């Protein structure tokens, strides 16, 4: 439980601490099945010594096809504390597309709810559910180090090019150091809405496991509002991150729904600033505009709206600089590429190539420091916000 913010855990050691320090309070619910951190650590753990006795090792490359439950997030943790290399898989994708991310991957293993609506191929099916029965066994676990590998995660540049993006714990276990911008605690409660195979759940997911934090658990398949709407009320979630998608559609239908928490972010894409006005005119929550990329593995910067509407100012142990042609800072009003370092930067692409030409080191501040570049034009306004264009 170090001080030293820079100084960061694998995310198993952080979510053993935070069990610890919070063991009566709730991690999961899923409808009205409520599980405290103290259960959440023993089923953790229960399953890490089940797939420790399965032969699974420290950099296995196993995917995850499991429907929102609380035993997809158990199996999110246990891999995580074995070390495997998670590579979550979108439940409503056709088999055809789930086959070309286990095999662009490298997938060894996939562990699956439903093992007869899989694609068959290289890799070996397990049963989560036969997995989870078998937990009765833990020790001798690898020593972890930020800069392990956590998860595969597909994305797209700007032009279509599918790339297979590589996480580290580190940018994800840099969530659980709170934001001051949103001034979240274990005392707030998040929506796990957001697909596994999506960097945007990680926002959900880990800025609550690893801050002793709530997770409630949407219903699986696609968005229900009607029921988002109910559980935001009923399980009092307090941080809520939307896609622009959710967000432009309950400014359309339910715009009071958006002001029943304290914060909500709206990250993905540009917004109509005309969405960003009714929602900020209807209440009293505090809406965001947030940027976040694959590369750099979660949420990355936040703009509060107060009224192209800026992305603001980076989360903790987050860089971002616009820089010009030249590899030069810009100045105000300057146009430039967003190029982001710190604890988020993804370990690489699958393709050598590409990951030279997109990760890059640049001396700035007096660090020879690893940039991720975004390929989103860019430049600062008069308060050094940055603005994407
Ligand atoms: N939403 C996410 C999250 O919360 C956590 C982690 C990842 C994502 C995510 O979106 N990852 S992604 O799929 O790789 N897309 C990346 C590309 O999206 C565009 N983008 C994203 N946000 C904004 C925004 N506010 N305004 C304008 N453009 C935006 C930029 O072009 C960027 O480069
Ligand atoms: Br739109
Ligand atoms: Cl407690
Ligand atoms: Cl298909
Ligand atoms: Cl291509
Ligand atoms: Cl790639």
């Amino acid at each position: 439980h170090s001080a030293y913010v820079y100084q960061l855990k694998a995310v198993p050691d952080i979510f053993d601490e935070i069990s610890q320090r919070f063991p009566d309070r709730v991690a999961l619910i899923f409808d009205q099945r409520k599980i405290t951190y103290r259960e959440l650590a023993e089923q953790c753990s229960a399953l890490a010594a089940v797939l420790q006795n399965n032969c699974l090792i420290k950099g296995d490359i196993v995917a995850i096809k499991i429907e929102r439950s609380p035993e997809l997030y158990i199996f999110m943790l246990a891999l995580m504390k074995i070390g495997a290399v998670m590579v979550p898989v979108n439940s409503n994708s056709p088999e055809r597309y789930i086959g070309e991310v286990l095999s662009a991957a490298g997938a060894r293993y996939l562990i699956s709810d439903d093992v007869t609506s899989v694609p068959g191929g290289a890799w070996h099916v397990l049963s989560s559910r036969t997995l989870i029965q078998n937990c009765t066994r833990s020790g001798n676990y690898p020593v972890l180090s930020a800069d392990d590998p956590a998860l595969i995660l597909m994305t797209s540049g700007s032009t279509g090019k599918p790339k297979s993006v590589l996480i580290a714990h580190r940018g994800i276990a840099r969530l659980g150091l709170p934001v001051p911008a949103l001034g979240n605690s274990e005392r707030d409660c998040y929506l796990q809405i957001a697909d596994i195979s999506f960097a945007a759940s990680a926002n959900e997911i880990w800025m609550a496991l690893l801050t002793g934090a709530c997770l409630t658990i949407a219903p699986p398949g696609l968005p229900d509002l009607m029921a988002l709407a109910r559980q935001i009320e009923s399980d009092n979630v307090t941080m809520l991150f939307l896609s622009g998608g959710l967000f432009r559609l309950f400014v359309e239908v339910s715009v009071e729904t958006l002001h029943i928490p304290d914060c909500v972010v709206v990250s993905g894409d540009f917004v109509n600033p005309r969405l960003f006005s009714v929602a900020v005119q209807a209440g009293k929550a505090k809406i965001f505009n947030g940027l976040g990329c694959t590369e750099n593995s979660a949420i990355s910067s936040l703009y509060h709206i107060q009224s192209p509407v800026p992305v603001g100012t980076p989360l903790p142990l987050v860089e971002m600089v616009v820089f010009n042609e030249r590899l030069q800072p810009c100045t105000c009003g300057e146009y430039g590429e967003l190029f982001i370092a710190g604890a988020g930067v993804a370990l690489g692409y699958s393709d050598p190539q590409l990951t030279a030409e997109r990760f890059i080191t640049i001396p700035y501040q007096g660090t020879d420091m690893l940039f991720y570049r975004t390929d989103d034009r860019a430049t600062y306004d008069q308060d050094r916000n940055i603005v994407l264009v």
